[PDB]
């Protein structure tokens, strides 16, 4: 789909609302960053903020792409406010 970062607005920060600290890590994982990653990015200023802009660089860091990793771990929750809230 389109990026992640592609909402270059506080609707991200609304995410760090959503991918809340405990659940955020789980996705970390299943969105190809190893647990050094997942690990530096609650040390980095926040995880969600460093991890919107960070992974929101990559190739496919599609809206959808992160909406299916979370929707692997059932956190479908926050996916259906992602798809606009």
């Amino acid at each position: 789909g389109n990026l992640y970062s592609s909402l270059p607005l506080t609707k991200r920060e609304e995410v760090e609302k959503l991918l809340n600290g405990d659940t955020w890590r789980h996705l970390a994982g299943e969105l190809g960053y190893q647990p050094e990653h997942i690990d530096s990015f609650t040390h980095e200023a926040c995880p969600v903020r460093a991890l919107l802009a960070s992974w929101g660089a990559q190739d496919s860091a599609t809206l959808d792409a992160l909406l299916a990793a979370l929707r692997r771990i059932q956190r479908a929750d926050i996916v259906e406010s992602l798809c606009s809230e």
